[PDB]
Order: structure tokens, then C-alpha cells, then sequence
């Protein structure tokens, strides 16, 4: 049996390494590098570009994370873009509530639908559900053109090397801020405080910009480089998001394995060292 | 450059490896095979039996909860123990509390003493410390044998595959019970929630069959597997330690960068589905 490794110049010097049971499928699509296999013990995983995207066995911490925070504060979503995740996992998480009337999803990359309809049924099965509107496009440019605005939009993104390059600058940040609702919220994937301090300050500085209250929370996820993924949080009103609205106690909920009430708020409970290089931006 | 990898039974199917710029130490111990480099990017690292030990890029992480957590919640703490941890950063940590009297550690290998002395000088430096005195022996016959109760003791252990095998059963719970003051507090390093719930759930188990209080709280720390700790937290009264009864505002404190006030509650509020498999123990 082989290994899989994931070394990148945004992680210099380190690398992550999952054994392979067996090679399911690998393809060059019109963006990007597109692998799956199945590993020893972390279930399924799906690379892009040789960098791991998810896998089965962890998935829940990040699906569950950026889509709960901000629909728990959010009071009444009716309307709700994901950007990027073609996975579905977002989309899997947002279904749960009855009360959506819509779900547009704007990924640039149609295999990775295709794929993970495919390879990954229990993370895509959210397609099915008639709320869901699929568009295959740069979310950079849906968002120059798109005539609604969101209650909630939620910013599942690959890394700044790749596609998702149009993602990660002050440029983006606008076209977010102009298409959510007066009292709208936006949550984006913002990086490893472990070893990516520069990038999550330089994001933070383009969203205060534009938005009254900016905050970051953290989330534990083995498979990600330095174990654990940011949050970068967006809000028009002063309020932010470190304070769920509403419990999750309806049936859709009962299976929920990472979010509860009380971890919300304890996300955003940062290092000292963060906070120490945030303040002043 | 070569790299260096972390493979064992106790994490199968995955690996987390760093960059070589330089091998700097290795010997056979009477106890464990020791290799100390200097990484590319996390600084130097200490490696023991094939398991990495500290590196000093995140080692704060560690050393700072694993010692702030109890010292904030004991009172006026004298008397400390730390287990293991030859490296010398729980003492490091401890050393910054005027109000200690006395400082013991028990660490079974002297060898990583000396190398920590001679390779890890920002980590080892407390060692210098009049207050604190080093015995060589296992922890499971010191704590047989010592006359002593303390305030606080901290069980920096490695994992329990080598000599830390002793560390990691019922009856070494017993014995940190008896060694305790009638309000003391335990913490004990207890592995990642991510891939070790049977051991946690029996360590749990082993600790309640004593002590009032056993609490269970998780530190992000890129460099073990999983990219987080437990600490396995044990207290004598019902109040416990997820709350401290003091802020650490002079100025040994200052350069503090991981722990403050608020993440060590926020430590303690940990994924869903833990807590399920937690109850019921
Ligand atoms: C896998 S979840 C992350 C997803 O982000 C998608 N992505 C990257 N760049 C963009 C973009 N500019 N617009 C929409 N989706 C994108 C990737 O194709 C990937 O499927
Ligand atoms: C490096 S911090 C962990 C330390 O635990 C020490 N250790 C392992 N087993 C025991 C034991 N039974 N008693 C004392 N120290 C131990 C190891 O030698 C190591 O230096
Ligand atoms: N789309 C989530 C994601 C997070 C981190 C990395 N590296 C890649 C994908
Ligand atoms: N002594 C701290 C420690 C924690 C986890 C592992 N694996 C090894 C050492």
C-alpha cells in the first residue's frame, strides 16, 4: 500500500500523510487536479490539486461549523449562496432548515459535483433537494452579476493557489457586502492560524473595509495542515457572531457530531498570539 | 534535505512529517531511542521513540495550558509535581508564580534532561530554578514512595507505548489521589479526541472511580497527531477546573501566548460528539 502526501508551498517544511486502501478515481479537469481515494482509516477523501479537501471521517467538524454559526444567529434565512463547495457538505447542512426557501450554489468546477455525487453519497445527497439551484461559474463573477441579495453567504472555498485565487482579495470582500441583506451575514474558510497569520490579517483588514463587525473562530479538523481551519465572520450590525439565536433541538438536528450551543461562542476564544498580531488592523 | 516522519500503531494510516535542516543529537537512553533536529520551519524538535516530543515553534501551546489551567484554578498552590516533562516547560511555566515554594519533577530519563539543557535552552532555563528539584525514576515508584502531598501535580507524559506504560492505569490514579492535598488538582496529557476515544473513555473511567470532578478539555497544538491534546483534568471538590479563580496580570506573565483567561473555559467546550461518548462513564 502506498501513501498519500500533502506538501505545498503554503506549508512549507511540513506534510500530512494518509494511507491509501485504494485509488478511486483521477482526472485533470478544465481547473484543477481532481483525485479520490479511499484511505486506511479516514474513510474517502477528495484531493484538488494535491491539496486535501475533505474526507469522510472528519468532514463534519468544518460542515457543520461554518454553516451552523451563522444560520443559528441569522433569524429568520430565507435565502442562502454557498460559494465553492461542490462537495455539498454545506449544502447537506443547510437543508436542515425547513424554514430556507433557497439555496444557490455557485462552484467553479462541475466535476467536483459529478464526483462527489459519485464517490461521496452521505455529503452530496443534498442535491436532491428542490430548494438547491446549481450555477457553474466563477463565484467572482456570479457575484458582479447576480439581481438578489442573501440572508446568509457561505464562502467554502479551496486555497488562494488555484481557482480560488479571485477569492482572496478586497475586490471579493465588495462584491460579498453588496449582495447580502442590510442585516446579512457572510462566514469564508480564512486559513491556520498555526502558520498563516499574514494571510488572515490581510483578509481581516479587506473585510473591516466594508463590514461594522469582523470576527475569527477556529475549528479543530485533523486533515487540514496544522489541524485546525479559521473562520473568517462578517456582519452589518455590531452584534457579530460568537452568539448563537436559536438551539437546534428539532429532529434534522439530533444527529449533529461537532456544533452544539456552547461550542459556538467557544470557537472564537483565540490564542493570546492572535489576538496580540489582530488588534491594530 | 530529508524529511522526518511520525508513524506508529497508535495513529495507523496517518503520518505528519517535517523538513530536515539538520540533525543535531540521537542516543540510545537506557530507556527510549532520543533524536533531537532542527526542522526547516518549526525550529528544533525533540523526537522520542519515533514520536515527536515539543518542537519550539508550538510547544507553548502545550506547556502554557497544561500548567495555567490548574495554577489559576489552586488557590495559593506550594507544592508541585510535575510527571515527566524532562524538557523542563511545565517548570518553565511554574517557575513564574512567585508563591511556589517547592518545584519537584520526576522524569524517568535523565538523558532527556541533559539534551534539553544542551539543545532547548528557552525551554529548559527554569531548571536553573532553587526552588526546583529533579529526581530520576519512574513516577509510578516515586509516587509509592514519596512522604509529600501536593498542591498541584502535572503528568507530562509521553504516550503509552514505551516507559510511560506505568502512567496509564487505574493504579497510578489511586497513587496521584493519595499524593494529593484534600483540594488538590491532577492534569494529565490524554491524547486526541480524533482517534483515541477508547483510551480517553478508560482514563476517564479510571480517574472517576476516585476523584469528585474529572473533566476533559482539548488544546490545539499542530504537531501532535490530530493537531490537538487532551488534558485529562481531576479535582477533589465539585467545583473542578474549568474556571479560574485569577487572572495573570504581572509581568512574568506578560509574553504569555497561547492561555488567557477566557480559552481556558473555552478549552473545556468540546464536539458533540464526545460528549456522547463521554456520558454514561
Ligand atoms: C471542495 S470545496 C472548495 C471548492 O471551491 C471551488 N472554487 C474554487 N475557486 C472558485 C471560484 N472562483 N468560484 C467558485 N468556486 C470555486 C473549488 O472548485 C472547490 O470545489
Ligand atoms: C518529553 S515530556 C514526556 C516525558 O515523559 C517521561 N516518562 C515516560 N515514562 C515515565 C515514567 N514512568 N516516569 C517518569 N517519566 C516518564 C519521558 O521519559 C519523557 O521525557
Ligand atoms: N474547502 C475547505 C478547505 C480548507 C482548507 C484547505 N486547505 C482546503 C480546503
Ligand atoms: N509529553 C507530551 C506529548 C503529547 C502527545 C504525544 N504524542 C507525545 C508527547
Amino acid at each position: 500500500k502506498k501513501w498519500f502526501s500533502e506538501f505545498s508551498i503554503m506549508w512549507p517544511g511540513q506534510a500530512f500523510s494518509l494511507k491509501i486502501k485504494k485509488i478511486l478515481y483521477e482526472t485533470k479537469s478544465k481547473y484543477q487536479n481532481v483525485l479520490v481515494f479511499e484511505s486506511t482509516t479516514y474513510g474517502k477523501v477528495l484531493v484538488l490539486d494535491g491539496v486535501i479537501q475533505l474526507t469522510e471521517k472528519d468532514e463534519f467538524a468544518y460542515h457543520e461549523m461554518m454553516t451552523h454559526v451563522p444560520m443559528t444567529v441569522s433569524k429568520e434565512p430565507k435565502n442562502v449562496l454557498v460559494v465553492g463547495g461542490g462537495d455539498g457538505g454545506i449544502i447537506r447542512e443547510l437543508c436542515k432548515y425547513k424554514s430556507v426557501e433557497n439555496i444557490d450554489i455557485c462552484e467553479i468546477d462541475e466535476t467536483v459535483i459529478e464526483v462527489s455525487k459519485i464517490y461521496f453519497k452521505n455529503i452530496s445527497c443534498g442535491y436532491e433537494d428542490k430548494r438547491v439551484n446549481v450555477f457553474i461559474e466563477d463565484a467572482s463573477k456570479f457575484l458582479e452579476n447576480v439581481t438578489n441579495t442573501y440572508d446568509v453567504i457561505i464562502v467554502d472555498s479551496s486555497d488562494p493557489i488555484g481557482p480560488a485565487e479571485t477569492l482572496f482579495n478586497q475586490n471579493f470582500y465588495e462584491k460579498i457586502y453588496n449582495a447580502l441583506k442590510p442585516n446579512g451575514y457572510c462566514v469564508a474558510q480564512c486559513e491556520s492560524l498555526w502558520i498563516h497569520v499574514g494571510t488572515i490579517k490581510n483578509m481581516i483588514g479587506y473585510a473591516k473595509k466594508l463590514f461594522k463587525k469582523v470576527e475569527y473562530a477556529n475549528i479543530s479538523i485533523p486533515t487540514y495542515p496544522c489541524g485546525c481551519i479559521g473562520i473568517l465572520c462578517c456582519s452589518k450590525t455590531d452584534t457579530g457572531l460568537t452568539k448563537p439565536n436559536k438551539k437546534l433541538e428539532s429532529k434534522e438536528f439530533a444527529d449533529l457530531k461537532y456544533y452544539n450551543y456552547e461550542n459556538h461562542s467557544a470557537a472564537f476564544k483565540l490564542p493570546a498570539f492572535l489576538l496580540k498580531e489582530i488588534e491594530n488592523i
